[PDB]
This record gives structure tokens, C-alpha cells and sequence, in this order.
């Protein structure tokens, strides 16, 4: 099963050229869908080495809320520096808005607490839902986000979670998105007294940049390996997860593939 | 092509069995796709009936920005009178979202002509979003947004939409969402000088209600007939379509099925 190469592939075959913002140019596709069955693997590529320690701890930046790069740097982590202030801000980003949501009355929703709490007391609940999509918001962001929108299922003790993103850098970010997502299902599902379902990632604007094009052929060309496993220290809430509180077990992958500058 | 009456089969034969909020209980799953081009046809199912006038009076009533069910129920529309207060007000949803978002500088926000600015000067755009998932306004609502969130999309002069529905009555609700989005696509284009594209429908929790499994069978025994076509009258805005300006020809579907007390 290789949903992501799967998509790579039929993006790089039949993708439309199209302009951007970045003015990189891309080839293209519109809403496109993975499925993965967490509980056959966890989906962190082995057809190129993925840093999988910059994946773990920006997900524990967004949980902690934070909107500074600060925590982010302090752990060696600098996917999201180019977009910071000289202070170190990036505005009401992912976690701002998942932890602390300002409603026009004044109080701040954690909607993850939310959406944890449903799990437990109400698992049938068409409602368990978190989004980074504010749109009173969007323009104080540095970057608008791309992984929007997402929601939480259960099925027979089963937690399944679904992703819609807006816009979907392929090479780059989604292999980061994808691991993201599994890895904070682990974590909800390990919360909420469940086990892990499926995780299906919906995009909109699906691209593979102009620039990535080589890069992408040799990722096709490699044969997938067996997933690595994931497990997960004990602890009595999402927030005080750290990164030493995760393994990835049996994760092999081919080598590396750097990002073009 | 029938997208629709194959999920609905695939739902009635493969969901799980699973409780729900309004008591009645489901048959159920998670993350499933339809896709129609819009270029081929306009959507309206034939394998029953569709009530479009009530269709399209929902959606011009979502576009005027109302709260209130008055000037729907003045035109003969009765779909939103269950979930109505007294004085007739649903609260802040769909059309209040579209419209007027609130955001916390006391900016109102017009989604609408927001996604239409883009589709006219940055088609190429991957931020072209409207959303009525408006976390800190829910509550106030009479019911969350069931079609909660979409995004155009632009190639080659032809516009794509793709809606994200959290939640999917399959017999009863669907059919109308398909309808309503795939016309709202039809003014987005004409409004932007775009031809139409695909219309995808991104489902969460996609369900058959137990009441409504005999009338599905019927649905599903019933060999499907062409699609209509939609001709749309000229306007210079979206906000100035009237009913009288929307046409379904050719639309020769099987009888109507009750939705059972
Ligand atoms: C065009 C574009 N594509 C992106 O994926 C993107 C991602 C972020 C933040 N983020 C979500 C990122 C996820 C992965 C990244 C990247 O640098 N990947 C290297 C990792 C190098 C390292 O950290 O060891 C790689 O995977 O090759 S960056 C900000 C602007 C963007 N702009
Ligand atoms: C459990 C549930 N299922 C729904 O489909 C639903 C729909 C609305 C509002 N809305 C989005 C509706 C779309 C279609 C409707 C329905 O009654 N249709 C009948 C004809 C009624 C009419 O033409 O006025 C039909 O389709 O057979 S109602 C509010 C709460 C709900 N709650
Ligand atoms: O977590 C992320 C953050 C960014 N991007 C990519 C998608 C786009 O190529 C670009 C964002 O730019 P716009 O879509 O807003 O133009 O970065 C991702 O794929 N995943
Ligand atoms: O345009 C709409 C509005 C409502 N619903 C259905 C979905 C659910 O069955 C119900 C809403 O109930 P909850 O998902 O919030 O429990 O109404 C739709 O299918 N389409």
C-alpha cells in the first residue's frame, strides 16, 4: 500500500502546469484523497528518509499553543524560520487557533480539549471537529494554513481522523502533513481510550513544484519498504507528551532526498 | 456516471452500525468521495425527484446573507421551519458566515465576494476558501454547518469546487447539498467569465438513517436517466440572481419518495 507514491506519481503524470504565488511553477491536481490504515503501519515514508524529529516537535509546538519559533529553534527545529519576525512571530498560526481560538465574546476555545472530551463522553458525535481556518484571522498569519480543517471519527473503538488540505506542497510538506496527522491521531486515540483507525487526507490544490521534478523520479523509482511502528509513552494528557515520549521502531528508509534551493 | 447512488449502495452494503444524536440510528462511513463534471451535466439526481425550487430558493436565501426563515418560508420553502425560534431565527449560520464573518478587529467579513475577487484577479489562487465552520459562533447556531467548508480551484478557464460535508444525511440531505453546490459553482463561473469544471463532494461521517433503508432500495432499484442541463440568466452580480433566472431543462426523473414520518 503507497497511497502517497500512488498520488505523486498520478500528479506528476497528469497534473496541470499552472502558475503560483511563489512563482516557482507547478503541475497540478484539484481534490484528490489517501487512505491509510494506522493500524497496518505508521505512515512515515521509507522510500526517502523522512525527518521525522522536525515532524514530532512542531506537532508539540502546535499543542502547546505557541505562535513564536522560539521552543521550535530551541530543539533544533527550523522548518518554519524563513516565515518568522525578528521577534520570532508568525501570528494566530495552527496551534494559536487549535488551543485558543478568540471568539467575539472574549473566552479563548481550546479545541482540542473539545474534541478530546467528545471522544470520551460522546464518540458517536458528528461534531468532533478542529479548525485552523479563521478566517478573521487569516491575514495577521504569516502563512494562510494548509492543513485546514480537520475531523475525528470512531468506529467499533476505533478512532479515525480526516484531513482537508487546502494546498498541498507534495514533495515537501506532505510527507511532513501525513506523519503529522498519524502521529497526533496516536496520540488522541491513546487519550481517549481507543485504537487507531484510518487517517484520510483530502487535498485541495495538490502540486508538485517545477523544481522537484528529479527529485520526484527518483523517489518513484525506489521500491517501499515495510512501515516503522509507532509507540507512545504513558502520560495523563495530550499537552505533556515530549518527544522523548515517542519511538519510532523498525524504520528503514532510503536515503535522503534534500529539498532544492 | 452515478457517484451518488453508488456511495448510497456502497454505504447500505459496507457501513458499520452506529448510534446517533437524533436518536434514530445510522448506518455509517467515514471520509468517502463523489465526484461529478459539472461540464457533462447538472446534478440533480433523477433517480428520484428533487424539490429544486426549494434547492435554489436555500441557496439565493444563503447568498442574501439571512438568518431569518421569513423571506424563504414567503416563498413557499419550509425546509428550515423545524430548527426555527419563534421570532423564525436559525442564528448565525451558513448565510451569516458567507456574508458576514465577524472577525475581532468588528470587521464583517463577505466570504463571497472575497472567493469572487480571486477567481477573478488570482485565479491561480490556492486560498480561495469560504467557511461556515465559524468555531466561536457555533453555539449560538441552531444546528453546526453540516457543508462546512470549500475551495475553487482554476485550470485551463474551467472552475473546480470542493466541498468539505462533516456530515452527510445520504437520503435526505445530500441530494439537495449536490444541487445547491453544483449550482452556486454555475454562478461563480458565469460571475468570473470561467466555464465549470468538477464539483467534489468531500463527505465525514456519511450515513443512512434506519428509517430510510426501504426507501434507499427503491432509490437504488431504479435505473438512472440523463442529467438536465443548467441555463442561467446573465446578472453582473451573484448577489442579484433571482429564482426566475435559474432553469433546469430536460430533468425527466422517476417519482418523488417521502422522507418517512
Ligand atoms: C512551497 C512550500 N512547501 C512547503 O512544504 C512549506 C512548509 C512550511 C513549514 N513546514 C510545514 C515544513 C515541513 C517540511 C519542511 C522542509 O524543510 N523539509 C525538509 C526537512 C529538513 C530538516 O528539517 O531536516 C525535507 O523534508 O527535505 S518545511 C512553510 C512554507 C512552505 N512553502
Ligand atoms: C437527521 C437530519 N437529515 C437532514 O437531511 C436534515 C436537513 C436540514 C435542512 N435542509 C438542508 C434540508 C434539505 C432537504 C430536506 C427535506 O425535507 N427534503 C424533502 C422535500 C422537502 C422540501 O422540498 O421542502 C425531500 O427531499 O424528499 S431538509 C435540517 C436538519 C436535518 N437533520
Ligand atoms: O504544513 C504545510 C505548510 C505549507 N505547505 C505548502 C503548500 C503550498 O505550496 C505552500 C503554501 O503556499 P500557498 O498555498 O498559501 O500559496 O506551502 C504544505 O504543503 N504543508
Ligand atoms: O445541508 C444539510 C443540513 C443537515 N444534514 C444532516 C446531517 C445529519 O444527519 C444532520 C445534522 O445532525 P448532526 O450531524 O449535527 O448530529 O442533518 C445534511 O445531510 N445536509
Amino acid at each position: 500500500m503507497t497511497p502517497y507514491e500512488d498520488l505523486l506519481r498520478f500528479v506528476l503524470e497528469t497534473g496541470t502546469p499552472k502558475s503560483d504565488r511563489t512563482g516557482t511553477g507547478t503541475r497540478s491536481l484539484f481534490g484528490q484523497q489517501m487512505r491509510y490504515d494506522l493500524s497496518a503501519g505508521f505512515p512515515l515514508l521509507t522510500t526517502k528518509k523522512v525527518h521525522f524529529k522536525s515532524v514530532a516537535y512542531e506537532l508539540l509546538w502546535f499543542l502547546r499553543g505557541d505562535s513564536n519559533i522560539g521552543w521550535l529553534h530551541e530543539h533544533g527545529v527550523t522548518i518554519w524560520d524563513e516565515w518568522a519576525s525578528d521577534t520570532g512571530e508568525l501570528g494566530p498560526i495552527y496551534g494559536v487557533q487549535w488551543r485558543s481560538w478568540p471568539a467575539p465574546s472574549g473566552e479563548h476555545i481550546d479545541q482540542i480539549s473539545a474534541a478530546l472530551d467528545l471522544l470520551r463522553t460522546d464518540p458517536d458525535s458528528r461534531r468532533i471537529i478542529v479548525s485552523a481556518w479563521n478566517v478573521g484571522e487569516i491575514e495577521r498569519m504569516a502563512l494562510p494554513p494548509c492543513h485546514a480543517f480537520f475531523q475525528f471519527y470512531v468506529a467499533d473503538g476505533r478512532l479515525s481522523c480526516q484531513l482537508y488540505q487546502r494546498s498541498a506542497d507534495l514533495f515537501l510538506g506532505v510527507p511532513f502533513n501525513i506523519a503529522s496527522y498519524a502521529l497526533l491521531t496516536h496520540m488522541m486515540a491513546a487519550q481517549a481510550g481507543l485504537s487507531v483507525g484510518e487517517f484520510i487526507w483530502t487535498g485541495g490544490d495538490c502540486h508538485i513544484y517545477d523544481n522537484h521534478v528529479e527529485q520526484v523520479r527518483l523517489q518513484l523509482s525506489r521500491e517501499p519498504r515495510p512501515y516503522p511502528k509507532l509507540l507512545l509513552a504513558d502520560r495523563d494528557s495530550i499537552f505533556e507528551y515530549t518527544y522523548e515520549d515517542i519511538v519510532v521502531k523498525n524504520y528503514d528508509p532510503h536515503p535522503a532526498i534534500k529539498a532544492p534551493v
